[PDB]
């Protein structure tokens, strides 16, 4: 080979045939959460257990 | 290439094929709540049990 080379540089890859290193260190992480709720109570009550002689009609 | 490259600045992507390094860190959290109530009690009595000679008649 002829070709120029640097002397300080730090030797990265160039050409077709350049090696290179590769570190993977990946970490992906994703997270996803969703809630709902809806609570609906009723009761009503309404007795006499004694009415009025006045009021007995009703 | 032929294209002019500065060499103090910090190397930011500026053309159709420059790449760029993406730090997802999303991180979304809302919420929401909500709430009524209402409540009504009553209660009424009312009783001789005696009931005096002239008060028989009411
Ligand atoms: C937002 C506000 C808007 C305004 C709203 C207006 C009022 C909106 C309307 C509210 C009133 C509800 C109407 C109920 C009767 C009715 O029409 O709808 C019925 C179906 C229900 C539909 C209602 C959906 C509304 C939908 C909701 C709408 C809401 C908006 C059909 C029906 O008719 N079913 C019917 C049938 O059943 P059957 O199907 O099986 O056959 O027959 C059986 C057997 O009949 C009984 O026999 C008895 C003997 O056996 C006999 O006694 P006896 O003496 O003879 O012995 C006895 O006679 C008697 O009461 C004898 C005598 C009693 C006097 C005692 C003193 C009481 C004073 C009491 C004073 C009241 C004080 C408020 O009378 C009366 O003078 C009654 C008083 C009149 C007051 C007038 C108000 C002046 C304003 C005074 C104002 C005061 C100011 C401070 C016989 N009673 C009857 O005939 C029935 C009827 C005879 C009508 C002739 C009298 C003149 C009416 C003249 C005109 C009336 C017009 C309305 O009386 C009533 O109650 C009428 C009540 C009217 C109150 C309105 C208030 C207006 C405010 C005005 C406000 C604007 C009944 O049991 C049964 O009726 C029953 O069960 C009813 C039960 O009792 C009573 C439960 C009440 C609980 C509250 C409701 C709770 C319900 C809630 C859930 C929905
Ligand atoms: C906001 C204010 C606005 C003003 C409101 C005005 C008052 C608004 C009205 C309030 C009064 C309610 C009227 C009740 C009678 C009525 O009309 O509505 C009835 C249906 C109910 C509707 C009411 C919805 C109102 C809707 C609400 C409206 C509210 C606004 C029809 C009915 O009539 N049903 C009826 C029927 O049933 P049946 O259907 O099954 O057949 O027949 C059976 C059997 O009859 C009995 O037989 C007995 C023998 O067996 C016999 O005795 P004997 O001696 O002979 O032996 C006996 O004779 C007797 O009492 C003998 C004698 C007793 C004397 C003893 C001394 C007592 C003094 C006591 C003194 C009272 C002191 C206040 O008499 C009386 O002089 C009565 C006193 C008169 C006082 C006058 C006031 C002067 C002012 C004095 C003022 C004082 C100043 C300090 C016979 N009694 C009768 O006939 C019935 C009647 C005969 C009437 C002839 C007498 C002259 C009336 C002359 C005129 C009256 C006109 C009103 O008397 C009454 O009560 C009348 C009470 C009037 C009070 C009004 C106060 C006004 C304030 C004035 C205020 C402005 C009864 O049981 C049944 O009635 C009963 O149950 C009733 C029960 O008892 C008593 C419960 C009372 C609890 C409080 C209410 C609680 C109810 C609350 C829930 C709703």
């Amino acid at each position: 080979n002829y070709g120029y080379q640097p002397l300080f540089e730090d030797r990265r890859p160039r050409n077709i045939g350049d090696t290179l290193t590769i570190v993977l260190q990946e970490n992906v992480s994703a997270s996803k959460s969703s809630s709902a709720n809806a609570s609906r109570d009723g009761k009503t009550s309404f007795g006499f257990d004694t009415v009025p002689r006045y009021l007995q009609g009703l």
